[PDB]
């Protein structure tokens, strides 16, 4: 079974950002390192917290493991490293739930690599709007996807 | 009984937009208005389909009478029209099984509107990702209902 690799890694801290000290996300969630707002302990990232740069990223790779055992559970097709890391950047951004009732994932699962890769470009709404960041990252995904 | 104002309305539109084309929302389902996915008469939404601004606030109104009606069957206590709006809001996204069995209601219906009030804000997640949107909607429906 796979975990993700450093190509989705990159993908998912650049949209993420690197932040070192604690801040709110804009919604009064208080986050840390590359999207983090649990640290692997429990523990809830709060308001002047700080970290290293190795923190950030193993906290980042301990939020993914739920997401990278949704895909290897859903997936039933081979996949490369390329487009596991894809699937793990989608899967980290929308949640296991949008994964598991997309088009995307059946036409995955019939064995329809071409469809499933241009099924990403299908989530670039939020609140019904087509976002210009949404639209970028769904395409450097499908592009990984298609590597 | 009550039904959906314009607060719970301009709340709604606030996270569904405004599509006046028929688009795919990623499940297959395709989706017009403001949220719509089934016209008044029963007939799916198709692509290629077009509705005006009007038809599109005609749907939503009719989308939100399931909801109405499970929000009237469910809730024993009174409630201010901001309650309703902000009730109507929440179980238009989250569906009548989630405010059914949810802590949100069985305080409500003790007569405890504060503590009901904070329960919008443990609804923030989306296939075990906290969203920043559903962070906002919550927070939008809370302070409605305590307005």
């Amino acid at each position: 079974s796979k975990t993700t690799s450093n190509a989705g890694l990159n993908l998912i801290k650049g949209f993420e950002g690197k932040r070192l000290n604690a801040y709110d996300d804009g919604v009064g969630v208080w986050t840390i390192g590359f999207g983090t707002i649990k640290y692997p302990n429990g523990v809830r990232v709060k308001k002047g917290d700080t970290c290293t740069e190795q923190q950030a990223e193993t906290y980042l790779k301990n939020d993914l493991t739920k997401f990278e055992v949704a895909i290897n559970k859903l997936v039933k097709v081979s996949l490369t490293q390329n487009q596991f890391d894809a699937l793990a950047s989608f899967t980290y951004n929308l949640g296991e739930t949008n994964l598991a009732n997309s088009t995307l994932l059946k036409k995955l699962n019939k064995g329809d690599y071409q469809g499933a890769a241009d099924q990403f470009l299908v989530w670039n709404k939020a609140g019904g709007k087509v976002m210009k960041g949404l639209v970028r990252r769904r395409e450097a995904e499908r592009a990984l996807f298609l590597k």
